[PDB]
């Protein structure tokens, strides 16, 4: 069963027979019509390249039209396996927007949890809107003389919903929904806004170089990475708060990689621009081995995930122990995540990690706090 | 939040912009076109149906009138949220929504080819699996320190009469992502046991007990086939079937099966428990493996081709081969080095510490024929 011939005037099928399977025509044409009585009536004709037997299979209900071949025409067999198949696996809208439209189309030529998403997502951008975001900031510093040399950027949603909804899931729902590049921009512009404070006053107690070497990171997804006109934002946005690159670090997830093409060179113009890039969540998704070859990264974080096992077993002690001299034979350089006891701090400083991040230090705060923690 | 709209109010007239649909939730609403002076029914909607989504999709004007019967309270749903679904969806699945909206447009008034061209493909080649058109060829696996063949990868290939002697690549994705891997996959794991039985009796034939003891046939299995249940269960029968015992059996699975998780660890510790060796394909090459290795009981783990190739050309890669290996050995992992051309490339595999090798260097995969006399 590939293609079949059919010759004139063949009925293929007729109205109220079951539905085997579907056809796409390849040579020919063929006539839908329905029969009244005695009058038939034609509904259409259809030439090569259309597909025809297709509402049967969908919604198990039977020929809503008869078939004849009008000459001699080829037609390529699709199964009813084939197509409830992709229609099971497709989106839970998608599939209402179907039969809507089968049922309309048949009607017519006679005569939650889903819905929860859509209402969650409004509820997430209207929270936005009444300046319902803050960011906190987490310490990054030096394992050796405990010194802190950065901060990474943290979203933090201030509503007693937040904790209905999930921790990580609003920021799922927001990374997949075109909510987005608003949301995005509005991150960016503060943890810009609040680095200038930052190094202001790092520089008015007589810490130059500690302002000079100040790193904020900040968590940039890959739809809003992806996007056109991302470095041109950016940039103006650097600008307008009279920022130098070196101290802003970009921190994508290793699925950026997938993309390929489009990703490769906003990498390549943040690398050249002097955009510090790091990897998070590394080891952990999207597997950038090969990948690392070739791209262009500063930083790399071995993840909390790791780290809190580190003691538990030896497995786990002897991949983070591998990451870090890949790490450094790569030339990149490392910092440790979810450190929250000294003993796991000592044990990354001997295994070769520089740098740490983790409750033991400080856990997230907010600008003011932050602002007292780099007086000591 | 849903709204509330009075008896006989105009939603929106045919004509205008189409800025978002609605879902009834309460009363009901009549659908209408008007010519001249005279309205015409097209049909009532009642709650839990949906309208105004057609203008959205293909960016056209409304189709039709609107207006409410009674009081009725409507959910919204926006254009962004519509075409951010449908644009996600299945590529025939789209082209099934095109015809049925153009059909439903068109009578009410009275990326197309590539899709359908997978529709077809799969049918060729189920088909081509039921004339028995695929055929097992084996690859030897060897150790590189004497270049003695220690085992073999079955690899599976379709024969066509007219297309000739093809390679897998261009079926294996489809019929990985099909309904049609369960019985394929039968059939192959079937047959490499058989010809495993065959390999072992010939060379016990020729007094070689100690390699027929310690011979190896690995077997790629996909990831629906082993995240299927009875999978074990049928891979036992097959085994008690051709008599054979566990440990010569190796099952070869990509990393992406941990993406599933808990489905998946508890079916890998069966094999494992059952004496199965687990091996590990195409590793930092597609979902990361890195804390894969913490929970999976591991036996081998296979160094792509793609590192491979690029071993002497650049010291990043070989920097990374080096690390997987000495990892592997550090988690009491054992490695075979794939895609092996030259022995250049097979003297330094064999000084950074890889014991076991494949490649076109010792031997492209042959029938089992041409493999029987290999082992002589
Ligand atoms: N148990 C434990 N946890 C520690 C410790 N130290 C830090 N953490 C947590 O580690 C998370 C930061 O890692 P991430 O991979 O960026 O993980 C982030 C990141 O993926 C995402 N995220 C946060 N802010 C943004 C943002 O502004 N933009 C985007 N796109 N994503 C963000 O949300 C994820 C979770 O954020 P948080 O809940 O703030 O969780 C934070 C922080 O609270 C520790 O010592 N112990
Ligand atoms: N150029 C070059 N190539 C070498 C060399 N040494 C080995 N190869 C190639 O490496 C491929 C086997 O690796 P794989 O990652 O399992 O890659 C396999 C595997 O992912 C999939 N596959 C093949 N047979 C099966 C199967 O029976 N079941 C499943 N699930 N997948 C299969 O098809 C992929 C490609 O298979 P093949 O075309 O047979 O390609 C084979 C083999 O021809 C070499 O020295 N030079
Ligand atoms: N109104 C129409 N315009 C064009 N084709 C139609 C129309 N109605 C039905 N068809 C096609 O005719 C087929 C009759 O069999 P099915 O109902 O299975 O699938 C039907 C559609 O593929
Ligand atoms: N024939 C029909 N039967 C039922 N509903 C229809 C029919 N035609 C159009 N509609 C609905 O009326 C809406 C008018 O606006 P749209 O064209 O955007 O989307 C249309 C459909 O949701
Ligand atoms: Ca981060
Ligand atoms: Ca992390
Ligand atoms: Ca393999
Ligand atoms: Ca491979």
């Amino acid at each position: 069963a590939q293609s079949v011939d059919i010759h004139k005037d063949q009925i293929i099928f007729s109205e109220g027979d079951a539905g085997d399977c579907a056809y796409i025509i390849e040579k020919g044409r063929v006539l839908i019509y329905l029969t009244k009585d005695k009058e038939e009536i034609p509904l259409t004709i259809l030439g090569e390249g259309e597909i025809f037997g297709e509402m049967a299979l969908i919604d198990n209900q039977n020929r809503s039209a008869s078939v004849r071949a009008l000459e001699d025409v080829r037609l390529a067999i699709v199964t009813k396996q084939q197509v409830l198949e992709r229609v099971s696996t497709a989106d839970k809208v998608v599939q209402l927007l179907m039969r809507v439209l089968l049922k309309r189309l048949r009607r017519k030529n006679i005569g939650q949890s889903a819905l929860d998403q859509i209402k969650l997502e409004n509820q997430i951008f209207q929270a936005f809107q009444n300046k319902e975001f803050e960011l906190f900031y987490q310490p990054i510093v030096n394992l050796k003389n405990k010194t802190i040399t950065g901060c990474e950027a943290l979203l933090r949603w201030n509503s007693p919903q937040h904790g209905l909804v999930s921790p990580n899931l609003f920021i799922d729902i927001i990374e997949n929904s075109s909510m987005v590049i608003p949301i995005g921009h509005w991150i960016i512009n503060q943890a810009l806004k609040d680095l200038r404070t930052i190094q202001d006053q790092l520089r008015l107690n007589k810490k130059e170089r500690m302002a000079d070497d100040f790193m904020m990171s900040i968590n940039i997804s890959g739809r809003q990475f992806t996007h056109s006109d991302f470095v041109n934002n950016l940039e103006d946005l650097r600008e307008k708060h009279d920022l130098h690159t070196q101290n802003i670090k970009l921190e994508m997830t290793e699925r950026i990689m997938m993309d390929g093409a489009i990703a490769i060179d906003a990498l390549n113009q943040c690398r050249s621009l002097g955009y510090a890039i790091s990897i998070d969540d590394f080891g952990t998704g999207f597997s950038g081995l090969q990948y690392l070859t070739q791209m262009p990264i500063s930083f790399l974080k071995i993840d909390r995930s790791f780290v809190m096992k580190i003691l538990s077993d030896p497995k786990s002690k002897a991949v983070v122990s591998s990451i870090i001299h890949l790490a450094h034979a790569m030339d990149i350089e490392v910092i440790a995540e979810g450190i929250e006891h000294h003993e796991e701090a000592l044990v990354l400083e001997t295994l070769g990690a520089r740098f740490g991040q983790g409750y033991l230090f400080s856990k997230p705060v907010d600008l003011g706090r932050f602002l007292k923690l780099i007086k000591l």
